[PDB]
C-alpha cells in the first residue's frame, strides 16, 4: 500500500481578483495527485489555503486509495466537519480530488471510468456571463445597452454556442456592477432594463438558442419573484440562484410563483445541503462546483440522490482547468446531466498556461479527457513561481 | 473498447426449494464477469432467469466498463423498469454485478477499492436464523422449545459470534413453519411462545450478545407491534421486517410504536423504493441485497443516500458465494455498515463447492476478496453440469 | 369441489402474448393473459406464471380471494410487489375467474355487479403509427400526417382519439432522443405542431388524449404540458414515471390538464399514494398486468372515493379486450377505452375463437360464460407450452 | 465619525492543541476593539486566521460604529457568506466583537448595557468536562472509572459548583478518547460504562446537584437514542450535542424518542442555522458561542427569536478570556439564560496570563464585567510575541 508522504498547498500564481489554490497530495510511489480548491472569487481564498493545510495534517501517512474513508475522517474527526461550511467543504474538496487523480493515476485510468463509464459522447455547453460580453477583445467589457447585450449573444451563437447566461439586471445603466440594493419590492425601472435586455437577447437570436437567467442571488424573495413573472414569456431555460439557500423555504416560494425552472448549487454543500431542496421541490436543475461543494466522492451522491427527484445536473465551473477537467468527467459518466458552464476567460492564455493540457470546446461541446486519473496538472513553470505551503 | 459478446443465465446445479442463478457476461477480449440473480428461495427464481434472458439481449454489443449508462438503459429502455419489481430488479442486479466484477479484471483490482476503498480491516457477522439450529449436525433442525433456542445461540456464541437473528414467532409448537395466522390482534399464547424462546436466549447469552429479532413480514402492523412492545425489555439489536413495505405508512406505525430500531429492505428496491422510507423515519438500518435490489452500482447508492438520515447498512445475504463476496466488497468500503449476516448453509460444501474460492470467517470476522474484480467465479465443473441459456 | 390439475403456460403463436390455461379435474378450463406483450420481459413472465402455477395445483379455483391473497403473501417476493410478479398474478387470476363463469353459466361483468352501461366508447389509440388499411406500418412525422392520420379515424366513427406526438424525431426514430430536463424549444415544437394540426382538424368535439410513454421528466413533462393546454387536451397520460408518486403531483400542480397513469402501477397497494397525493384524475389499470380481475376491481371501487374515473389500459390479445370490456362494464366510474389498430387486424383476432369488435366508436360486452374468449385449437397446437402438474 | 485603519489578527502565544485568536481592530481615533475567533480547537484554526484577514479587507475605511452594516456586508458582499459555514462565521464573529469593544469604548459603557442593560446580578455556573477531571494536579486527567467520576465530580461540589456536565461514553476503559465507533445500534458495554460512571456521579452529588449529559456529536441518531434512554432515569438538566445539525430532523427524532430536554448549538450558525431547530420543536436549550456563530450582533439575534419558541439559553465558552468576558455581558442582558459553561483550563494561568483582567468565578458564580466595551483585553506582553498579520 501506499502512503501520502506530504500535500503542498498552493497559491497559484496566475497573470489575470483571482485566486486559484491547488492541492498537490504526495505519495511514497511517487504518485501525486491534483486537487483545486473552488474559492478563486468572492471573499475567501485565503481561508481556503489555511482549510487545506489544516486538514493535510490529519492524512499524512494515511493510504490514498480510501476516499470514502478519507471523506468520513474529514467530516467526523475534525470538529467543525459537522456543523458544515463553504470554506470548510471547498478544502475538503480539492483534497478529495487530488486522492481521485492518484486513484487513476495508479490503475492507469481516466476518471470517468471510475465514475461509472462513458454515458455521453459529447458535453453540451453554454457561454457563461455574457453581461461581460463574448469574442476576443471583450476581455474586460462592461455592457450596459440591450443592443450590446444581443450582440454578446450573436457572438457567442457565431462561436457554436447554442445556450448563453446572462445577469442582466446586477449592472445598472452606468455600468456600476452590484451596486444597487435589489433586495424587497423594486421600482419597474430597476428591473425593466433587466427586462429589456433579456429580450433583446431572445429577439437576436431566436427560439432555439437557450437562455439562462442568472441572478447570484443579489435578489431576494420578491425581487426574484417580481423578475421572474417579468422574463417568463421570454422561453428561459432555467432561472439561477434567485435567492440565497440559508433559508430553504424562500427558494420553494420563488419556485411558487415563478413559472420557470429553478437551478442552484454552486452555495449549497455535501448531500446535507442538497437535501432541504429536493424534500421540498423547489429545485428543477442542481448546480455543484466539484471543487465547493465536497469533491468528487461528494458531489457523484449529490448527482445520484438528485436523480430520485427527477433533477438534472449542470456542475458549476469557476476556477482553472483542473475545475473544467473534474467537471467534463463528472458530467461524461452521470445518467442526469444538462449542460456544461463554459467561461471566456477559461479560454484565454493566464488560465490555459497553469497547466499542462489544453482541452478546449469545438462547436459549442467539450470532450472527456482520456489520460490516467482527472487528466490535468499544473505545469511545472507555474508550481515553481507559486507560494506554497508543506504539510509534512 | 471492449463489447459484450455473449450472456449465459445459469440455473446453478447443487447438492441442496433452492435456485441460486448466475449471470456470466462475456466479452471480446475473453474477460467474463458473475453475478447472481438473487431469488435463490421463495417463489420466482424461474422468472429471474427469463428477465435476464430478456436484460441480456439488450446489452449485447455494448461497452460493459459503462455500468451507469446500462443501469440506466435497462431502467428507462425496457418500459417495465420504470414500473419497478422485484423480479426486474434481481435480474438487473445479476447483470449489474457480472459488469463490475468485469470492470475489476479488466483493471486487475478487487471491488471494495473501486468502490472507495477500505473503510474497515474486519467485518463483523452474526449468526442468522436460529429457527433453524446451529452447529453441525443441525442441517435440518426445525427448533420449537424455548430451550433449543437457548441452546443454538450458545453454539453460535462458542463459534466466536457475538450476535445473532431469530425469528422466534414463524415456527408453531409442533414444528410448523409460516402456518399460522399472523395478522390482526392476536391471542397471547400465539406471541407468548415468542417471547419465552427470545427470553430464553437472552438469559442464555447475556447483555454483550446482541439479538435481532425476523418477522420475515409474517406479520401485520397490529401483531408486529403486539409483539414488538412484548420483547422491548429484552434489548432487541433490532427488529426486522415487521410489516410488508408496500404502504410505507405502515412500518411507520410500528415504529412510533414499538422502541425498537427498525430493520427492512430486502424486499425494497433502488433509491426510489427507499426514499419513502428515509423521508418518514421509519427505518433505523437498512438490509438491501445487492443481488435483489438493484445490483452495485445502485445500492451504493442506496447506501450513501440512507447516510444523510443516519441510517447504517446490514446487506442482506441470502445466497451462494458470489452472493457473500459482493456483500464484503461493499461492507468494507461504505463508511456507514453495522454488521454482516451469515447464515448458517453458506458454510456448508454444497453450497461453497458451487464456486472456485473459499472465504470463510473466522472468530465472527470476515476479511474482504482482494482478487480482481469481485474475486469469486464458478468452478468449470458446476457451469458443465448446470442448464444454461445463452443470449448472443 | 373442483381441484386444478394443471396449468398451461402458452407462448402465443417484437410482440408475445402469452396465455394461462388453468385446468380442473371437472374439465372446466379458464383462460387469462399475462401483460407483457411488449417491452422487456415477457419471458419473465412465463417463468413467473410457472412458478405461481406450482403453488396452486390442487386448490379449489372458486376461492379466487384466497388464491389472490396466497401469491401475495406466500410466496416472499410478493410482499416486495412488482410489475413482472403482478402480470404473471394476473394471467393466472383472469383464468380462475373464467372458472367461476364457466362453472355458473355466467359472463364476467354480472359477476362484478352487473350491466352498468349498454355501450362502451372507444378511442382510436396511438395515432403516430396511422390510421385505416395500408397503415399497418406507418411511422408518422409532419403535422400533416398526423391530422390526416386523426380524420381518418373520425371517418371510422370514433369522436376520440390518442396520441404521443413527442417520441417520433422528424426524422422517425422512436424514443431516440433525450428528453429528459429543460428543453431546446424546437424538440417540443414539432409535438407541438403535431398535436395543434390534429386539434385544427377534428375540431373541438373530437377528444384529444396526450400520451407521452413516461419518456419524458417531470421538467420536460410540464414544459410540454403547459404548451399543449391550449389545444383541449382531454387528458395527460404518463407524463412522468410512477417510482416517486411526488413527481406525478408536481407535474399534476403545474399543469391544467387532467392527468391519467397507471399501466405501470400495480394493485391497491401501487395506487394508494396517487390518490392520497391528488396528482390522477384517470387511472388505467391493464387487467393482465396491475393484479387481475380481483385486485382491479378493489382498485375501481377505491379509486371512486377520489372521484377517479377509469380507462383500463389494452395493449395485449382478444383475452386483454374480452375481461377490459366486462370490468367497464359493471363500474360506476367508467371514461372510455383504449383500442388500438392491431386489435382489430387478422394476427391479433385469429388467435381467438371469438371476433368482438367496435362499431362506430362503440363496443358491446361479451355474453357467454366466463370471459367469453379462448384461444383457437390450432393456436394452442402450434404455441410452446409449459405445463405445470 | 471614525474610521477603521487596521487590523491584526494574531494568533495567541500560550503555555498550552490550542490555537486562539484574536481580531484586533484599530481605528483613527487610537480605540482598539478585541475580538476572538471561535476555532481554537478542533481542525481549522488556520482558516480562521485567513478569514478573518480576507474580512478585514473589506472593512478598512470602515465606520466601526455602523455593526449592523458591517455584519450584512460580510454576509451579503463576500459571495462565501451567503452559503454559511463554521469557518466564515467563526471569522465574522471575531470583527464583530471587536466591533462592539470599539463601541463601548467610544460611549465609556460596558457591552451588557448596550444589549439592554442588567437583567441578573450573578452567573450561575457548571463545571464542564467532569471526564478530564477537577480540582489542582488534574490538569492531567483521563477518567475511566465510575468512581473516579463521583470523585470528580464531588471536586466540584465542593468548590461550590451546583451543577456539572460530562461525557461518560467518550472514553474506553482503557482511557483512549473518541477512538470506538459510536454510531449505529450499539452492543450494551459500549453504553453500560457511560451509564455506571453517570450514575455514580448521581449517587454522589445527590437530586440537587444538576447534570448535563455531553455527546459531542460522537454518537448518532440511533445511538443519541439508545443512550439518552438508558440515563433518562438520573435526572439528566440537559443532554448535549446528541447528533450533528446537518439534517435538523436527525436532532428532532431524538427529542421525539428522549424524555430529556436536548441541547445544541456550538455549531449551529446564525438565525438562520437555528430557524429550523426552532420551527421542529428539537431543542430546549440553545448554546452558541459568541465567537463561532455569529459575535454579539448575530447571537443577541439568536437570543431573541429563540425566545418565542421558549428556548433557553447556555452560551458555549471554550476558548480565552474574551471568550468568556463576552459570554457574561450577553448572559446578564438576555431574559432567557439558564447557566454558563466553566472549563477548568480557564481558571488556569496559561489561558489568564493571555488578558489584562482576571475575572473568576466565586462559589459557582460569575458577575460581570464593568469596564467599557468587553472589559478585556490581550497583554502587551502576550501581543509581543505573538505572530499577527496586520490588513491596512
Ligand atoms: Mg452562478
Ligand atoms: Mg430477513
Ligand atoms: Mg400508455
Ligand atoms: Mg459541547
Amino acid at each position: 500500500l501506499m502512503k501520502i508522504t506530504s500535500v503542498d498547498i498552493i497559491d497559484v500564481a496566475n497573470d489575470f481578483k483571482w485566486r486559484p489554490v491547488v492541492v498537490k497530495i504526495n505519495t511514497d510511489e511517487g504518485i501525486s495527485g491534483f486537487g483545486e480548491v473552488g474559492l478563486a472569487y468572492g471573499v475567501g481564498a485565503s481561508a481556503g489555503i489555511g482549510m487545506a493545510k489544516d486538514l493535510s495534517a490529519i492524512i499524512i501517512g494515511m493510504d490514498p486509495m480510501n476516499n470514502e474513508a478519507i471523506w468520513e475522517k474529514m467530516l467526523k474527526k475534525t470538529f467543525w466537519g459537522q456543523g458544515g461550511g463553504g470554506i470548510f467543504s471547498a478544502a475538503m474538496s480539492g483534497i478529495d480530488i487530488a486522492l481521485w487523480d492518484i486513484k487513476g493515476k495508479a490503475w492507469g485510468v481516466p476518471l470517468y471510468k471510475m465514475l461509472g463509464g462513458k454515458s455521453r459522447e459529447k458535453i453540451r455547453t453554454y457561454a457563461s456571463q455574457l453581461q461581460f460580453g463574448w469574442g476576443d477583445g471583450s476581455d474586460k467589457d462592461m455592457l450596459t445597452e440591450p443592443e450590446q447585450y444581443a450582440q454578446a449573444a450573436l457572438t457567442a451563437v457565431s462561436e457554436g454556442y447554442d445556450a448563453i447566461k446572462v445577469d442582466t439586471v446586477a449592472m445598472d445603466r452606468h455600468g456600476n456592477w452590484n451596486q444597487q440594493n435589489l433586495n424587497g419590492p423594486l421600482t419597474d425601472k430597476i428591473l425593466r432594463l433587466g427586462y429589456d435586455r433579456m429580450a433583446a437577447i431572445r429577439d437576436a437570436v431566436g427560439p432555439d438558442v437557450d437562455i439562462i437567467a442568472e441572478m447570484h442571488a443579489f435578489t431576494d424573495t420578491t425581487s426574484a419573484i417580481q423578475f421572474g413573472r417579468m422574463i417568463e414569456e421570454l422561453g428561459i431555460f432555467y432561472y439561477e440562484e434567485p435567492v440565497m439557500p440559508l433559508n430553504p423555504a424562500q427558494m420553494k416560494q420563488v419556485a411558487d410563483k415563478v413559472n420557470i425552472p429553478l437551478a442552484a448549487g454552486e452555495r449549497i454543500y455535501w448531500r446535507w445541503g442538497y437535501r432541504p431542496f429536493l424534500e421540498n421541490g423547489s429545485l428543477s436543475v442542481i448546480q455543484p462546483d466539484i471543487c465547493t461543494c465536497g469533491g468528487i466522492t461528494e458531489v457523484k451522491k449529490i448527482c445520484d440522490m438528485a436523480h430520485v427527484y427527477d433533477k438534472t445536473v449542470q456542475i458549476h465551473v469557476c476556477g482553472g482547468p483542473i475545475s473544467t477537467a473534474v467537471a467534463l468527467h463528472m458530467e461524461t459518466a452521470i445518467p442526469n446531466f444538462v449542460i456544461h458552464e463554459l467561461h471566456r476567460y477559461a479560454l484565454l492564455e493566464p488560465n490555459t498556461q497553469t497547466c499542462k493540457y489544453n482541452y478546449l470546446p469545438k462547436n459549442g461541446m467539450y470532450e472527456v479527457p482520456e489520460l490516467p486519473g482527472i487528466g490535468q496538472e499544473l505545469t511545472e513553470e507555474t508550481m515553481k513561481k507559486s507560494p506554497t505551503i508543506t504539510v509534512k
